[PDB]
C-alpha cells in the first residue's frame, strides 16, 4: 500500500508521528510524514513534490497552494490552534514580561540573539514578528534575532543555551522539557494561530481523504490534545 505522504509544519512533528502510526494501526495504510517549516512545504508542493496531505502552521501557506490550484477550498480545513510562547533553557532565570519596553532586548544580555522562525516566511517567525511589532519590541530585537528554518530549529538553539530566549509554540514547550516558558504572548499580539489541513488536489491515493478525515475522530484528536494543540 501506497503511504499517504503528509507534509507537515516542523511544529507538527511528535503529535503527527503519534498519528501516522495511529492511522496505520487502525487502516493498514502507513503514512510517511516530511516536517519542515510550513513555508518550505508549500513551496515543495507548489513546484510539484508528490505529497497528499498538507498541515501548516498558519493560514497563508494554505492559502499559497489554494490559490496555485494545489488546494480545493472543499478539501480544507482548520485542526489544530496554538499559543505563541517565549521561552528560555530549562536553567535559565530569566523573568521576562513581553510587554515591558525592552524587557525582551534586554534579556538577550550583551550578545544573544533571539531565537525566531525565519520571520518573513516561517509561520512561527511571522507570528512572532506580529507580536513584537504589536507590542513595540521589533526594532528591540530585529537586528538581534538568530531566524532559524524552522520553529522547531528556533526551539534547538534555545534547548542548547544558544539562543538565552526564542519565541516557539506552545506545544513546542511542551514538546521540550530542555526549555521552559518564560511568558506566553498576549493571544491578541498575533493572529490566531492555525493549522489547515489540505487533501492535496493532485493526490492520487486511496487513502488521502480517508486519512485527513480520520484526524477529526477522537482518538486522533486526542493525540493533539495530550501534546497541547487546541482543536478546532
Ligand atoms: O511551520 Mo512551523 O510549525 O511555524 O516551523
Amino acid at each position: 500500500t501506497a503511504p499517504v505522504t503528509v507534509f507537515a509544519a516542523a511544529s507538527l512533528k511528535e503529535s503527527m508521528d503519534e498519528a501516522a502510526t495511529a492511522y496505520e494501526k487502525a487502516t493498514g495504510t502507513p503514512v510517511r510524514v516530511s516536517y519542515a517549516a510550513s513555508s518550505a512545504l508549500a513551496r515543495q508542493i507548489e513546484q510539484g513534490a508528490p505529497a497528499d496531505v498538507f498541515l501548516s502552521a498558519d493560514l497563508e501557506w494554505m492559502d499559497y497552494l489554494q490559490q496555485h490550484g494545489l488546494v480545493l477550498p472543499a478539501q480544507r480545513h482548520n485542526l489544530l490552534g496554538n499559543t505563541l510562547v517565549l521561552v528560555a533553557p530549562a536553567s535559565s532565570k530569566l523573568r521576562v514580561d513581553p510587554r515591558a519596553p525592552g524587557a525582551i532586548a534586554k534579556a538577550l544580555g550583551e550578545n544573544g540573539r533571539l531565537a525566531v522562525g525565519q520571520t518573513a516566511s516561517v509561520p512561527a517567525g511571522s507570528y512572532a514578528a506580529a507580536a513584537l511589532r504589536k507590542l513595540g519590541q521589533w526594532d528591540s530585537v530585529s537586528n538581534r534575532l538568530a531566524e532559524s528554518e524552522s520553529v522547531r530549529a528556533a526551539l534547538m538553539l534555545v534547548s542548547r543555551g544558544e539562543a538565552p530566549l526564542g519565541i516557539v509554540y506552545g506545544s513546542d514547550a511542551r514538546a521540550d522539557a530542555k526549555v521552559r516558558v518564560v511568558a506566553t504572548f498576549p493571544d491578541d499580539s498575533h493572529d490566531a494561530i492555525v493549522y489547515p489541513v489540505a487533501a492535496l488536489k493532485n493526490s492520487n491515493n486511496p487513502a488521502t481523504a480517508a486519512f485527513v478525515s480520520w484526524l477529526g475522530s477522537k482518538p486522533a484528536k486526542a493525540i493533539f490534545a495530550r501534546r497541547g494543540f487546541s482543536l478546532k
